[PDB]
């Protein structure tokens, strides 16, 4: 059972200008994944301090960073708090919403992609390396779910039967043709060290054959 969904007008457009704007910075999209798995991972450890039950879906608290040639994929994974099926399809784009327009018109008056960040809708960046997105969450209070969009203006939400996964996020990102540099080694090192290099959790970045 696959249920499709519309974007909101306004997300829709800032997936299309993340698409079609020609930005060469596009780097930047690990920090905003990485740091929104720094968020998550400060919300359940928070809760769990006034309910240890809480962390019952796994102790560790990190981010794994997989690499795969073969799928062309880049994966990050956190054991966060996740996010409810309510999250997928209203929360977050109700929240976008304000985001995403306080967002352009600073675009208008000089500033850039890469700031995307601070308007809080740092996640949409992960279009500027992938062609489609991923996004296997499961939390405390809700079943595993599997979020996809190739953008277009529509993404899909189902029940994962996958492997399961306690409790997180996993990101997975369809690199397009031209941007497999960001399965390199040396290259997503590069990138860590430069942009995410005080996140207080443990980031490994996983190897390939
Ligand atoms: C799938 C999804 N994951 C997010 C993670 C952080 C912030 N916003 C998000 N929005 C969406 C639609």
């Amino acid at each position: 059972e696959v249920e499709t969904f519309a974007f909101q007008a306004e997300i829709a457009q800032l997936m299309s200008l993340i698409i079609n704007t020609f930005y060469s910075n596009k780097e930047i999209f690990l920090r905003e994944l990485i740091s929104n798995s720094s968020d998550a991972l400060d919300k359940i450890r928070y809760e769990s301090l006034t309910d240890p039950s809480k962390l019952d879906s796994g102790k560790e608290l990190h981010i794994n960073l997989i690499p795969n040639k073969q799928d062309r994929t880049l994966t990050i994974v956190d054991t966060g708090i996740g996010m409810t099926k309510a999250d997928l399809i209203n929360n977050l784009g109700t929240i976008a919403k304000s985001g995403t327009k306080a967002f352009m018109e600073a675009l208008q008056a000089g500033a850039d992609i890469s700031m995307i960040g601070q308007f809080g809708v740092g996640f949409y960046s992960a279009y500027l390396v992938a062609e489609k997105v991923t996004v296997i969450t499961k939390h405390n209070d809700d079943e595993q779910y599997a979020w996809e969009s190739s953008a277009g203006g529509s993404f899909t939400v189902r029940t994962d039967t996958g492997e399961p996964m306690g409790r997180g996020t996993k990101v997975i990102l369809h690199l397009k043709e031209d941007q497999t540099e960001y399965l390199e080694e040396r290259r997503i090192k590069e990138i860590v060290k430069k942009h995410s290099q005080f996140i207080g959790y443990p980031i490994t970045l996983f190897v390939e054959k």
